[PDB]
């Protein structure tokens, strides 16, 4: 099963920078969402969930087809809460209806990371909307109530190694859990991209507890929380070494996250030899906007 990237007809870097800017301007304008966290974190999560359905074995799922727009995927219990990100992107799509759905969802995540002061994430266009019967079944996204062995095995399906996994999980510094979405709650909240996930793992005093949804989670007396899968990154000795590396080197974390996140968003896509080079978008700040 081959998905060849096909550039939206007549579009170039400038066209996509305009879409980036519209997303970024709306992030600034709709600042009140989720108790003033804003839409940044949920857009990052949306980009990951549309990509994380991928299966390397048969090239099903992945970001290419934009299939989150169909009810089966939209209503995946694993995707509860992401409807907010979809609703955010709706007026963007109306302003730029030429962009494919997969390109819009993935660009939303890139824009959110960069506007939240994260690393630059190179991004490629050319995802093409595929029909409803290409939507992956529910159940391909990861469970949170598991251990390091589960995490490691799960991410092999996405062709991610230990370093890539630990780097990607640093996104859990962003946003927060919501009891009504996932059965996890707490840990305060944040909308600036940093390496604080790793610092909190290492520096906080953690205690395993059951929450009000009867689910296990690790809680600190500072009020932070870790999922069992988050905490597994310091229980496993191979993950722990990488956690320490990122806790002690902000730039290295940024660079490795950028590579892993681009890879995540591009898994399953075949790019022609003469496809455009990846785009690196300027932030609003860099443009004086
Ligand atoms: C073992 C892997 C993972 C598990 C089990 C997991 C699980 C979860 C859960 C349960 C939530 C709470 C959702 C809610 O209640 O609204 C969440 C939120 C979030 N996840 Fe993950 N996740 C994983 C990997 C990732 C990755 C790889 C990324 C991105 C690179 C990511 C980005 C996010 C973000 C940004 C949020 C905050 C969303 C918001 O504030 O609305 N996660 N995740
Ligand atoms: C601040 C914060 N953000 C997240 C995102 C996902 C997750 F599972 C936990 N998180 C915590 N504690």
């Amino acid at each position: 099963l081959v998905h060849v990237a096909s550039v939206e007809k007549g579009r170039s870097y400038e066209d996509f920078q305009k879409v980036y800017n519209a997303i970024a301007l709306k992030l600034r304008e709709d600042d009140e969402y989720d108790n003033y966290i804003g839409y940044g974190p949920v857009l990052v999560r949306l980009a990951w969930h549309i990509s994380g359905t991928w299966d390397k074995h048969d090239n099903t799922g992945g970001s290419y087809g934009g299939t989150y727009r169909f009810k089966k995927e939209f209503n995946d219990p694993s995707n509860a809460g992401l409807q907010n990100g979809f609703k955010f992107l709706e007026p963007i799509h109306k302003e730029f209806p030429w962009i494919s759905s997969g390109d819009l969802f993935s660009l939303g995540g890139v824009t959110a990371v960069q506007e939240m002061q994260g690393p630059k994430i190179p991004w490629r266009c050319g995802r093409v909307d595929t029909p409803e019967d290409t939507t992956p079944d529910n159940g391909r996204l990861p469970d949170a109530d598991k251990d390091a062995g589960y995490v490691r095995t799960f991410f092999q399906r996405l062709n991610m190694n230990d370093r890539e996994v630990v780097a990607l999980m640093g996104a859990h510094a962003l946003g927060k859990t919501h009891l009504k979405n996932s059965g996890y709650e707490g840990g305060g909240a944040n909308n600036v991209f940093t390496n604080e996930f790793y610092l909190n793992l290492l520096n906080e005093d953690w205690k395993l507890e059951k929450n009000d949804a009867n689910n296990e989670q690790w809680d600190s007396k500072s009020g932070y929380m870790m999922l069992p899968t988050d905490y597994s990154l310091i229980q496993d000795p191979k993950y722990l070494s990488i956690v320490k590396e990122y806790a002690n080197d902000q730039d290295k974390f940024f660079k490795d996250f950028s590579k892993a996140f681009e890879k995540l968003l591009e898994n399953g896509i075949t790019f022609p030899k003469d496809a455009p080079s990846p785009f690196i978008f300027k932030t609003l700040e860099e443009q004086g906007l």
